[PDB]
């Protein structure tokens, strides 16, 4: 059982303006992505100071980066307080529509592209490298599921019968044939050093 959804006028924008400006800087979609794992991992820690029991879906607090050269995907998972159905659905936990609309109105006065973070849609950034990105998710208070999305205006939601992954999120980004380059070691190691440097959790990549 599928169910398609339709995104705000100004979402379906937001991301239109994203795919065609030309913007060569691509690669500070990771930072933002890191970013937004470190954000998800501390609301689960604040939440275990009062209530132990919060960590008896898992103990670690960490990140992992996955590249596959076969399959063309690169991969970040966490094991933060995750999202509900009603957050996948509700763009992804943010206040998307209020932030777009700030975000234009600076673009326009002279800001660019790497400022997105500032304005709380950040996640959005992941289509300056693919063409389909997937978000499986876990919540203590619900089921686990899938969101999917190539852009054109709608999104997909299902109840996911994979592997179980006990709590977290995990985005699968399915590149563009042109940006292999976030696949090769030796350039996401550089990435993570330059702008990854102050995040308070392991960050382990792994090997191929």
């Amino acid at each position: 059982a599928v169910e398609t959804f339709a995104f705000q006028a100004e979402i379906a924008q937001l991301m239109s303006l994203i795919i065609n400006t030309f913007y060569s800087n691509k690669e500070i979609f990771l930072r933002e992505l890191i970013s937004n794992s470190s954000d998800a991992l501390d609301k689960i820690r604040y939440e275990s100071l009062t209530d132990p029991s919060k960590l008896d879906s898992g103990k670690e607090l960490h990140i992992n980066l996955i590249p596959n050269k076969q399959d063309r995907t690169l991969t970040i998972v966490d094991t933060g307080i995750g999202m509900t159905k009603a957050d996948l659905i509700n763009n992804l936990g943010t206040i998307a529509k209020s932030g777009t609309k700030a975000f234009m109105e600076a673009l326009q006065a002279g800001a660019d592209i790497s400022m997105i973070g500032q304005f709380g849609v950040g996640f959005y950034s992941a289509y300056l490298v693919a063409e389909k990105v997937t978000v499986i998710t876990k919540h203590n208070d619900d089921e686990q599921y899938a969101w999917e999305s190539s852009a054109g205006g709608s999104f997909t939601v299902r109840t996911d019968t994979g592997e179980p992954m006990g709590r977290g999120t995990k985005v699968i980004l399915h590149l563009k044939e042109d940006q292999t380059e976030y696949l090769e070691e030796r350039r996401i190691k550089e990435i993570v050093k330059k702008h990854s440097q102050f995040i308070g959790y392991p960050i382990t990549l792994f090997v191929e």
